[PDB]
């Protein structure tokens, strides 16, 4: 239905821009009032020309009206899809090394595109570099065949080390996705408990090792609890590079830890609440009793995922079964 409808709509966004983007209460109000005006209006506006005759509808409008009435868009308007530098923010974000401010800066350097950065290697740091340098694979979703493949390796490898190590790959993959994005590996081992000292070498041993065997190509952040890095499959005739993060957790927290990293923000969200629901407070580290007034704690013993559920009384929603 509604004939003038197109023009009117166009008129709104155009108006909303000038108010929010700038200060001009005058331009907005205007663009604003024209809308008003044309809608009140009942005949299919054939051309802004005519339109001009109309009240509030000034010389300007018409043009913009007619331009729009012409090309199913407006040039002044078109700035929308571009957002200039702001598009770039999110673009840049895609890169691995870049974060909010970090990103903010490159663009304003003139570094909006990958292309810039391709030169400005320096303007970056080792993280930023890497990200770039392999960006592409970075966006090439993984496959379960692969996945399992890399999967096995890790879990296995660790074993070569000391079998009292617990590997677990989490993330989408666990839920049984057919396309995971990264390898979120959680790791642990009885020596390290929440009472334990900072145990770097643990997690470390293994990393270096993955690195040893050449499953690892670069280290994004060797830290003490966490390790971010890259891997890639073994060759013959090659498979891209994939992310991987080796997380190290205390054996007495590793569970919720798992449950959490297991899956779906929703389900977690759902889950977090239900406990709360039944008087339990839950987060990535523990399940604790929710006392009087909302504040209270003293986390219970956990040896397995069921242990959580049970507290918070739930039929086991298997991994697969967790998208909500």
């Amino acid at each position: 239905e509604t004939l003038n409808g197109g023009i009117t709509d166009m008129l709104v966004e155009l108006a909303n821009f000038e108010k929010n983007v700038s200060q001009a209460i005058h331009k907005y109000n205007a663009y604003r009032k024209a809308a008003s005006v044309i809608a009140k209006y009942p005949h299919k506006i054939k051309s802004g020309a005519e339109a001009k005759k109309l009240p509030g509808v000034g010389t300007k409008i018409a043009e913009k009206i007619d331009e729009f009435l012409a090309t199913g868009k407006l040039r002044k308007l078109e700035k929308i899809r571009q957002d200039d530098t702001s598009s770039s923010i999110n673009f840049l974000t895609r890169v691995t090394g870049i974060g909010p401010s970090a990103a903010r800066k490159l663009v304003d350097e003139g570094i909006k595109t990958l292309e810039d950065l391709r030169k400005n290697e320096d303007k970056l740091n080792h993280h930023q570099r890497i990200g770039l340098k392999y960006f592409e694979d970075f966006e090439k979703r993984i496959p379960r065949e692969e996945m399992l493949q890399m999967q096995d390796i890790v879990l296995n490898e660790v074993k070569k080390l000391d079998p009292e190590y617990i590997a677990t790959v989490c993330g989408s993959f666990r839920r049984g996705a057919e396309s995971s994005g990264d390898m979120d590996v959680l790791l642990t081992h009885p020596n390290f408990t929440s009472e334990s000292s900072k145990q770097p070498k643990l997690l470390h041993r293994v990393v270096e090792q993955l690195q040893k065997v050449r499953f690892i190509t670069d280290t994004l952040s060797k830290g003490e609890t966490k390790f971010m890095g890259v891997c890639q499959l073994p060759s013959e005739n090659e498979y891209p590079h994939r992310r991987i993060d080796i997380r190290l957790i205390p054996k007495d927290q590793y569970y919720c830890g798992v449950l959490y990293f297991t899956g779906s923000d929703i389900f977690n969200k759902n889950m977090r609440a239900h406990a709360l629901e039944k008087g339990f407070t839950i987060n990535e580290y523990t399940i604790r009793p929710l006392g009087v007034t909302g504040v209270a704690g003293e986390p219970l013993p956990v040896d397995s995922e069921q242990d959580i559920f049970d507290y918070i009384q739930w039929r086991y929603r298997e991994p697969k079964d967790r998208s909500e």
